[PDB]
């Protein structure tokens, strides 16, 4: 488990909730800033989730053996799945492809239609580490990422972007790719 | 790190191993085959070594035994084209075919042979094979599921994150269990066998 984390009293899950003015909290803060200057901030949670960060650095290290696999992105979720996403992380079950969406800018994912607001004016989007590793563009109507090669149908890309020269957004398909790591609760 | 038992795979994530007749491995495999398809007879029996798949899976299968008996053997028959996919990859929700009688939306898995020996499931190709995997999955504590399920369904209501591990077709009684989530399965065996 990662050394920067706190005491969890061996519990495998909990909230973190950041303080303002410190390293941790600022970095977070001034990503989302950079494209979300104009929000504000409520407050910001390491999530501490022993399971989902098993299973992601077990992913992570197949990708980097199979092939630099890991983006810092972000996703924009209503407030009824806050509780599930903490716990479970993102589920694809729940156009550039089915999988589960992640913008490279916070902007993108503080649309009202991905960061729905609750009744209390609430906004929320996860800052995420994503296994992108070798992507391609995506279309519609992907269930998986397409094969590498064609004759090979079995040898796929690990993600797909909308465009691969300034990608944007990038689509996973498969659990254990993304890994929520804090969630930023902000207004309007 | 990979079972002691596992042919050398040196430098391979994967190699299909097959086996040896009149031997323990295949020999109980046979008999949990025949136990309900006395009918069909045995091509060849492999053994799946996916290095990836096995660890993701026994991760997630500790993370399982902390959380809650959560493991079952079971059938998956399927088509010869998805034959490579689910060797390489294992089994996806996303490419699952709607069953006959629908429990969620997720792969299935069935107690007895006789269920995927069925054509619909464990496809006859041109020359006339049948394919079915022998399974490891992590069935954990389950609930008699429904169509339209995405996920398992929370053990209350009212703590909707808290979810079973799969669901069944009737918890008195399992033929056929049901897990929405990529790595609650290892394909540990392929049956290949014909009329
Ligand atoms: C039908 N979908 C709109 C359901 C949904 O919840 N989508 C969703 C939900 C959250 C999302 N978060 C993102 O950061 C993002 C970035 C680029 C593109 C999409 C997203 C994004 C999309």
């Amino acid at each position: 488990l990662p050394e920067h984390w706190t005491d969890m009293n061996h519990q495998l899950f909990c909230m973190v909730q950041l303080e303002p003015g410190q390293s941790e909290y600022n970095t977070i803060k001034d990503k989302f800033t950079r494209t979300c200057s104009s929000y504000a901030i409520e407050k910001i949670e390491r999530i501490q989730n022993a399971f989902l960060w098993q299973s992601y650095q077990v992913k992570k290290r197949q990708m980097d053996i199979k092939n630099n696999n890991e983006r810092l992105l972000f996703h924009g979720t209503d407030a009824d799945s806050v509780p599930y996403v903490n716990q479970h992380g993102f589920n694809r079950s729940c156009s550039y492809g089915k999988g589960t969406y992640f913008a490279v800018d916070a902007s993108y994912s503080a649309k009202d239609t991905y960061s729905k607001p609750d009744s209390n004016g609430r906004k929320h989007m996860y800052v995420v580490r994503v296994l992108t590793g070798v992507f391609t563009k995506g279309r519609a109507g992907l269930v998986t990422p397409p094969p590498k090669n064609p004759h090979n149908p079995t040898d796929l890309f690990d993600s797909v972007t909308n465009n691969t020269r300034s990608p944007k957004l990038f689509v996973v398909f498969f659990d254990n790719q993304a890994y929520p790591e804090y969630l930023i609760t902000f207004t309007a």
